[PDB]
């Protein structure tokens, strides 16, 4: 009666089985129902495996790293078999449960706070995301020339593809800015760009873990999930929760329309569609048309999920936003350790900007700096699992989606220059 | 107030629907899915609950967002993309499934293990009783107007039987569909609207037999998201082995085939036997079960009028003949509860009520009804037996009904 998920070891091994069966049998529904059923069960062994690795379980990160891994590890050892890998690229991707997770993440997120603690933060992030760049790019440049490798290289295949928002954010659009302005192919970069982003991603779920570390070992530099330093509910129903998923889908799409049809681009920025929902969200604290009760329902349903389906989350992370080989064909020593030290560079950046800003210097790196560096949205999730800041993930996207837009104006520049 | 949501807050996402309805930006998954049927099952929800007489025997919030939903398709109401959207969520992404799933599995774990295994000895036989009642007056009537008996016992008996509009309208569909190929829409329609009289009848009866009765006279307390989210992983992975049994290692008992639905029933019963959940879990069964037929439910009959109702056929089939049909099953089910819990030691006429009109009734929302028309309210907790577990067990007797039929 040892419990594995809150599941004692007799009910787990039910489950466990009942996965075999499936796996060894071929047979499974390739849709929501048969996603979650294997991504619930090998997600909770994986889990608690991690959370329990002497070494490899450090702090809060052990876990949700584990099956990260473990599960891409499945995919490239070939372990899932097809049907099981569309099962769980049908949840993530066709049935959309990604977007919905960080939708319902940044709606509980934000409807939490005070309408006056609001704007007080964004005015001083934005900088700090630059100064994070500066940091990134610094660093860059100084390890490109340690290995004889040219300035121009180091900005468009390096730096600039991992700051940017990640797959769809940066690789997708920074291609297109490079066939635009050069003229050779979009493979070409894309195929580098998409690597290396990747290696520097597994970098910087590794490095907001040895931050968490640092943090809770050096207490004047955490805020211990705080990244300022600076009406009361009643009864919640599931109706409150239930209207907390009404209102981050109803936001998302709203963001949606917007980035779409009726303000694509503000400047010579494109605000994606993240980034908007973020404005909305606040917006819609501040216009306190959801009552504290709401409110709350929001944040319960935002806990739900970050705490229950974060393991879930994560295998099917591990599975699709992680292509293994990709990698391999790009671990020469070199990029290895070119990528690690750009991503140290956007911590130290971040770091630095944050403390004369006025936020604490650990929150600093991993909202500013690591999550820059990930790759954007499934990265975030990815990074802020590591850390146990989950509660950031609004911090996260601003980073990823509208910090990812102010790459592509800086890369468009860039590329200019040559 | 508009499903919880006050009418500034529900203007600002009823804006937003307008947006990407006008604009036609929308992502056709879960989210943008989502985020429509919430808003479209919200409104029409409220209307259909506001509304008097089709409130109390139409059905009443559900069913208006089920035909509503239905005449935006055919009137053309819907973007194709808002279609997509819906029908990804409902088959892509296969919501229809999992709601079924976890509906299943928190209904059959709500159940003590004690009561559970006492209820089979006894009351279960009664429900069968009245189940093969309810057949034998069908298949009596229905050669009387000269109705096939497969009819009687596909488009008739069994969705009457069946419990409610979730329970067995949407996934004795589901079982149509996977044993006959032909599609959801033809039976749903036919079968929604057929059950929906026989509720009229049940709660009719229920008032008869009440007036013929006086002429003739552990408990765990800490449950925490993890215990819900658990509910969850049984729900799915209780669904899992039955499609892995049905798909490969017992497609078929005999020449009758198991569709996978009916194995979960009798996994999960077996489950709740076996007591490998706690109390704590099985209520988290439960707690999840209570979320989507509560909460998610609007939602779902979106979707439903959606993919699974065609109106033609529906409006067609109001014929009078069903009507008769309808009644004398019920009927059937009345005399045949009777009889049997007469022969199990039970009153004839709350046996009647509980395992004959509980079970003909629309399942849980029926229950009410017609408990409240005798006044016995207090037998809740045995009609939502029939409702619940019974309508489990129509399921797993409709799949072997249709194999041998086809
Ligand atoms: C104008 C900027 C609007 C977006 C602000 C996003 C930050 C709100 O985000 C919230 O802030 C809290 C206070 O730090 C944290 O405790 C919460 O975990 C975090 O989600
Ligand atoms: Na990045
Ligand atoms: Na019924």
């Amino acid at each position: 009666g040892f419990k594995i998920f809150g599941m004692p070891l007799p009910l787990y091994a039910f489950a466990l089985i009942t996965l075999l069966l499936s796996h060894f049998y071929n047979a499974l529904p390739t849709d929501i129902v048969g996603g979650f059923a294997i991504m619930f069960i090998i997600g909770a062994i994986f889990g608690e495996i991690g959370k329990r690795l002497p070494i490899f379980n450090k702090y809060i990160g052990g876990a949700p790293v584990m099956i990260f891994l473990v599960a891409a590890y499945f995919v490239y050892a070939g372990i899932f078999t097809q049907k099981e890998i569309d099962a769980i690229s049908n949840v993530m991707d066709k049935s959309n449960f990604l977007n919905l997770f960080i939708a319902v993440l940044i709606t509980g997120a934000i409807l939490s706070v005070n309408r006056r603690l609001l704007l007080k933060s964004l005015l001083g992030y934005i900088p700090t995301i630059l100064m994070g760049i500066v940091g990134a790019s610094i660093f860059g440049i100084a390890i490109g020339l340690v290995f004889g490798i040219p300035v121009d290289r180091i900005m468009m295949l390096y730096v600039l593809p991992i700051m940017g928002g990640g797959n769809g954010a940066g690789a997708v659009p920074l291609s297109e800015i490079y066939h635009s302005v050069t003229g050779r192919s979009r493979e070409e970069y894309y195929s580098t760009a998409i690597a290396i982003l990747t290696i520097a991603n597994i970098f910087a779920i590794v490095f907001a873990a040895v931050l968490d570390i640092i943090g809770k070992k050096h207490t004047w530099l955490s805020g211990e999930g705080e990244l300022v330093r600076k009406e009361k509910t009643g009864q919640i129903t599931h109706r409150e929760t239930a209207v907390g998923l009404v209102l981050s889908t109803t936001c998302f799409l709203l963001a949606y329309v917007v980035a779409k049809k009726i303000l694509p681009s503000i400047g010579g920025v494109a605000i994606h569609y993240f980034a908007w929902m973020v404005l909305i969200v606040a917006a819609l604290n501040a216009s306190g048309l959801c009552s504290p009760e709401i409110k709350a329902g929001a944040k319960r349903l935002s806990d739900f999920f970050s705490k229950q389906l974060l393991w879930v989350l994560m295998v099917g992370v591990g599975v699709c936003y992680t292509d293994l080989q990709e990698i391999i064909n790009a671990i020469t020593f070199a990029n290895v350790v070119i990528a690690a030290i750009i991503v140290i560079g956007a911590v130290l950046g971040a770091a630095i900007g944050g403390w004369l800003m006025g936020f604490f210097p650990i929150e600093s790196a991993i909202t500013a700096g690591l999550c820059m560096a990930n790759r954007g949205g499934s990265g975030d999730l990815e990074v802020l699992s590591a850390c146990n800041r989950m509660n950031l993930i609004s911090y996260a996207q601003i980073s990823s989606r509208l910090g990812g837009g102010i790459v592509l104006v800086i890369a468009s520049i860039v590329f200019g220059m040559m």
